[PDB]
């Protein structure tokens, strides 16, 4: 296993589940998409385009909401662009990703 490896009892290495549902083509979705690509953290796009029986799913989810995107992160709902947005500005969105 050649190579320089962290050890803190880590075990199986795993990372934060960072979850967004999207219309591709929303404009509140494109902007909340731009700020996680910034990031550059590796994450998961529900793009459900059209798709209604997605869209109860997320519904299930998220509180009930139907707007649009609406994210997780470690399966907790973070809420919509907004949201997240506002998280980044107070300094706290980059904790939960998480640095």
């Amino acid at each position: 296993m050649r190579g320089s490896h962290h050890h803190h009892h880590h075990g199986s290495a795993v990372s934060a589940k960072i979850e967004i549902y999207t219309w591709s083509t929303c404009p509140f979705c494109m902007r909340a998409l731009a700020l996680l690509k910034r990031k550059g953290v590796e994450f998961q796009e529900y793009c459900i385009d059209g798709d209604n029986e997605a869209r109860e799913a997320m519904a299930a989810r998220a509180n009930g909401k139907r707007s649009l995107p609406q994210i997780f992160i470690d399966d907790q709902h973070i809420g919509g662009c907004d949201d997240i947005y506002a998280l980044d500005g107070a300094g706290k969105l980059d904790p939960l990703l998480h640095s």
